[PDB]
């Protein structure tokens, strides 16, 4: 289906972190959560509290709004790509 | 208190805007999404963190992608942050 919110936000957070060149353990330290927890968050396997999303975004020098737009853009793209892949597999299989 | 609203605050306001635009009552939406009207109300007022799965069914019950509700949530957060920063400078001088 449409990607879940936590999957989209996790990937967006990961992109922002990679953009800034900040390691996961550094970002988890700035946000006061374990590196494992943040790793799971990035992988779409954990639901963030709004408070923790705010700390992680702030630590990255990003507004939460910017991370939401990133997440929404990639959600739509991912749905469209998976749609395109089904349409083509049906009409042009290998 | 940060000027940027918490994600659950902005998401709840966005859901309420989608619901109101469609003219759907909380009991109707609860029924479609199999959650109590009581929980939906707290969600709308920014007092509940929602799982991604439940967010998806609510949005879909309203005929909207999660990604559209998130874009609306992001625009709303950014606007309120800007308005609250403006209020703060004005309170300081003027």
């Amino acid at each position: 289906p449409e990607p879940l919110l936590r999957e989209a936000l996790g990937a967006a957070l990961r992109s922002f972190r990679a953009d800034k060149g900040v390691t996961l353990r550094e970002l988890a330290e700035a946000s006061r959560v374990s590196p494992g927890y943040l790793s799971e968050l990035e992988r779409g396997r954990k639901e963030v509290s709004s408070e923790l999303l705010a700390s992680v975004c702030h630590a990255l020098g990003a507004s939460v709004a910017d991370v939401l737009i990133e997440a929404a853009g990639s959600m739509a793209l991912q749905a469209a790509q998976e749609d395109l892949a089904r349409v083509l597999e049906w009409s042009h299989p290998q």
